[PDB]
């Protein structure tokens, strides 16, 4: 492949950025009504995880250029908040966060993955808002990470078993 | 000259920075290249501090990683470890100098500093940055994860803040 350690990249950082442009039409469409200006009414990003911080980063840039100003929050009442997460698998985590930022009651409530994972359910989650969708395969880069590790790769690829296997006999 | 309103003057672009950004990545490379770097087994743990350095951090760990400098990702807002702390701005250098000192108190590698911007001339302590992205003066800034009572980080620019929204909004 083009890296030594991955046997298919999944969706490349050209792909993502072009999606997320896309999705940040899609929000900024549907918060035309919403009034959102710097410090009065910025929409609000919720980052949870501890790898969805580049996909943060991007993200609330790329919203500033499509005129939706953001103020960012992370967790590692008359507001529209919005949850940001890396990749949405198991889908239990947001649930709990979702369900969560409702307590202390917000205008709105979306929710915004980079990677979605539908096939991992284990309750029925819909996040509003999906850059991409990728098979039950495990995808390093944008982030994401296998023990800490490969968060800083530009694209979403899938690790080589001998990544995995050979980083095995390392450990004991 | 400003691009925007809520800014008098645009110091630094997202286009000025990652150059910079890029250079700086090299020397991290030369001067870490004899630690035999390798993923899981002994990574550059870049330790991101604030709530600000979050997008240095996310654009400063794909040119480290363009240049081979694996990294493991650690939020402060690591024994027998190299760690490089990450810093959007550097002021007094006070917030910088406990996080170092309570890193140093687990006895890491190595451990040196990385800012984005430096305020040289806001110095309480002295500090000295083993790396540096940009020099600013004795101005507020915002942008690049610098921000206005949590606003503005969304700036792709590092830009002088206007006194009209902080007098008006500061009241
Ligand atoms: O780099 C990765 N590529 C993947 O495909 C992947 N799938 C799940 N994870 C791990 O899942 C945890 C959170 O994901 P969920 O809450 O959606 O289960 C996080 O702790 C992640 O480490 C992955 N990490
Ligand atoms: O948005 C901002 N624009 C600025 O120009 C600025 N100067 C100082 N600060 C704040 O002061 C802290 C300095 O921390 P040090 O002790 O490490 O110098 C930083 O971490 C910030 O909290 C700024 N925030
Ligand atoms: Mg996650
Ligand atoms: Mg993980
Ligand atoms: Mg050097
Ligand atoms: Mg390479």
């Amino acid at each position: 492949c083009k890296y030594d350690f991955a046997t298919s990249v999944l969706f490349t950082e050209a792909e993502l950025h072009t999606r997320m442009r896309g999705v940040a039409q899609r929000i900024a469409d549907d918060y035309s009504n919403c009034n959102l200006k710097p410090l009065e009414n910025p929409l609000v990003i919720v980052s949870v995880l501890k790898g969805s911080f580049v996909f943060t980063a991007d993200m609330v840039r790329i919203l500033g250029d499509f005129g939706v100003p953001t103020r960012v929050e992370f967790l590692r009442r008359g507001k529209h908040v919005l949850v940001l997460e890396d990749i949405l698998d198991t889908a239990l985590t947001l649930r709990e966060v979702v369900d969560s930022l409702k307590k202390s009651e917000p205008a709105s409530i979306k929710t915004l993955v980079a990677i979605d994972k539908p096939g991992g359910r284990k309750i029925p989650f819909t996040a509003e808002y999906v850059v991409a969708d990728v098979p039950n395969v495990f995808v390093v880069g944008y982030g994401l990470d296998y023990d800490q590790s490969y968060r800083e790769v530009r694209d979403v690829v899938i690790l080589k078993p001998s990544v995995y296997e050979t980083w095995g006999k390392e450990l004991e």
